[PDB]
């Protein structure tokens, strides 16, 4: 059954703090973000990039989102969720396990990237899920996700769950 995101900001605890629709024990800020686990989308339009990232566990972070990702990495556990740009196929998800390093940039990066990070793959795949595609398509206030943007806690948690389920559905 798909997760319904309607009325998300009305999920509140006794103190008036926003809480997750998936696990009410998780307290969120008014952007729907958790202080403890944070999620960013990577929209991949380059088959070479994802192939090398799945081989070497190195990713290139874009300049337009590097500052927010680096700040989050110092304060929280940070996860990247990888989605193919042209199909919204899920490609996997990983935890970021090093901060941005301009000297670790992979060969497939370009001048739009600020530095490379090491990641630890949790799941890898290449599968289409309708609900995944819907979450990505509405991630930016009903318009499509921007590459590198931070998503809400419930979007990140649900996407990981959907990837796990899609992999077992094989």
């Amino acid at each position: 059954p798909p997760l319904n995101f309607s009325r998300a900001s009305e999920h509140r605890n006794e103190k008036g703090e926003r809480i997750s629709m998936i696990n009410p024990r998780v307290v969120l800020d008014e952007n729907g973000i958790s202080h403890r686990s944070r999620y960013f989308i990577m929209l991949c339009d380059n088959e070479t990039a994802i192939a090398h990232a799945k081989k070497t566990s190195i990713w290139a972070v874009k300049k337009d989102s590097s500052k927010r990702i680096s700040d989050a990495y110092k304060k929280a556990s940070v996860y990247f969720i990888f989605v193919a740009q042209q199909t919204y196929n899920a490609l996997g998800y990983a935890q970021v396990v090093s901060d941005l390093n301009s000297t670790e940039l992979p060969f497939w990066s370009d001048s739009s990237h600020a530095g490379g990070v090491r990641i630890k793959w949790i799941k890898t795949c290449n599968l289409f899920s309708a609900e995944i595609s819907e979450i990505v398509s509405h991630m930016d206030h009903g318009s499509e996700a921007r590459d590198g943007m931070e998503m809400m806690y419930d979007e990140g948690s649900r996407l990981c769950t959907l990837i796990n389920y899609a992999i077992m559905k094989r």
